């Protein structure tokens, strides 16, 4: 209906209202690299293809990371220093000192913990009786493993939650009102984190992310900023996508019985599922780069300085690298073939990590109601107003058993 040169997909309430879709498809069909001069953030590039989002994801000396990495313009936590912001070779360094908490030797010693948790948090939900799954399961369950990764105070692990919350919020969403406000909030979580740097800074490292970056000597002179940045980074990147994953499968299910209906017949297919939540949900819809010069991308001249966005929710929808993408599909060939943990040098480190909470949580909700419509969505889930974020504040499920 809209003229295509005022196309503004960017537009937080058409991810709130599940609408952006359209747009995105009509993107995709007309003008798959296409410029937006008036929106929220100013003006950015749109890359909607699969093709396109690779090639700009692997051409780093041409689209930075460097300032920033989402579409935001007046949120002053998302200019923080933070490695995913940074180029090579420092962003190389950082993410090998992370990298290590999330290495596979360490999440079969992972596996039991989460499934023990898993275990206790599903056996106690209500039965034939209304809840909010993202409380009582999506935010319980991420928060535990983020509170794990950083070995912080259980006491006080729903810190946690608000402070990845404060970071990523659109100004008067119900989060936080101002950019004082989230910087306010902020300073508490680098202080916080500061307290457990100096206990960990010193003494020979743990098992938990303050700890080995306390560690490692390129980390070792951080100004708070600098902590504060890869702190958000690693709280809204460890709990934040997994929690909508969690919520997401659900609601998937719901939209489509007849893949309830194969999983509860073949409970391997989990296998195969937890990948497509993932693609499904896209719980983070895009990735910014910045062009350091001139050049070409799908025949358009993208400028110096210009923003650039990698809309995954968009790539993920692509008929051109997925087969009906736009059906949920849990037993695909290639169900690891998505743009959700993004490609090349940033690639998710935490991947192996979700697959593994998202897994668990299926096989223990199998294991408790095995019969398929058993979690029954029965209400409309409370969409996040964010063009980064695409995830749930509430989602109404009840359990018939
Ligand atoms: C459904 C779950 C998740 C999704 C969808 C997701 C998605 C992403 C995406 C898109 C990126 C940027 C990739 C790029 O631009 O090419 C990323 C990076 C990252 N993710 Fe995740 N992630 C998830 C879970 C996690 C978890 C559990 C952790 C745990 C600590 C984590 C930590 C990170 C970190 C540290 C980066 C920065 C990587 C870098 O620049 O080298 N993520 N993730
Ligand atoms: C502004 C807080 C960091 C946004 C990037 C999180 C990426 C986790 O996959």
């Amino acid at each position: 209906a809209i003229p295509l040169e005022d196309i503004d997909v960017s537009n937080p309430e058409l991810f709130r209202d599940n609408t952006m879709w359209g747009y995105f498809e009509r993107l995709r069909r007309e003008d798959p690299v296409h410029y937006c001069k008036d929106s929220l953030f100013g003006p950015y590039w749109s890359v909607t293809k699969f093709k396109d989002i690779m090639q700009v994801e692997t051409h780093p000396e041409i689209f930075s990371s460097e300032g920033n990495i989402t579409i935001m313009e007046s949120n002053a936590a998302v200019t923080l220093p933070m490695f995913i912001a940074m180029d090579p070779p420092k962003h190389d360094v950082q993410r090998m000192a992370v990298s290590p908490i999330v290495a596979p030797e360490n999440l079969a010693k992972l596996e039991g913990l989460i499934r023990e948790r898993t275990g206790r948090a599903l056996d106690g939900l209500p039965i034939n009786e209304t809840f909010d799954w993202v409380k009582l399961v999506s935010i319980n369950l991420t928060t535990q493993m983020l509170a794990t990764l950083f070995d912080f105070p259980w006491e006080d692990r729903a810190k946690l939650t608000r402070w990845s919350d404060v970071a990523t919020a659109l100004v008067g969403t119900g989060i936080i009102d101002s950019e004082e406000q989230r910087m306010e909030e902020l300073k508490g979580c680098v202080q916080y984190m500061t307290r457990l740097w100096n206990e960990r800074v010193n003494v020979p490292p743990g098992n938990d992310l303050i700890s080995m970056m306390a560690h490692t000597e390129s980390m070792r002179n951080m100004t708070p900023e600098e902590f504060l940045g890869n702190l958000i980074l690693l709280i809204v990147g460890g709990n934040d996508t997994t929690r909508n994953s969690m919520t997401g499968g659900v609601l998937a299910l719901n939209e489509n019985p007849d893949e309830y209906r194969k999983l509860c017949a073949n409970p391997a297919l989990i296998a195969s599922m937890v990948p497509e939540i993932v693609r499904w949900q896209t719980p983070l819809a895009h990735m910014r780069r910045t062009a350091l010069q001139d050049t070409e991308l799908g025949g358009k001249s993208i400028r110096k300085g210009d923003k650039v966005i990698m809309w995954y929710v968009s790539g993920n929808r692509d008929p051109e690298a997925i087969e009906n993408p736009d059906a949920f599909i849990i037993d695909r060939a290639k169900p690891r073939h998505h743009l959700s943990f993004g490609f090349g040098i940033h690639r998710c480190v935490g991947n192996r990590l979700a697959e593994l909470q998202l897994r668990i949580v299926w096989e223990e909700l199998l294991k408790r109601w095995p019969n398929p419509g058993q979690i029954e969505v029965v209400g409309a889930p409370e969409r996040v107003l964010s063009p980064f974020v695409k995830g749930y504040e509430s989602l109404p499920v009840r359990i018939n058993a």
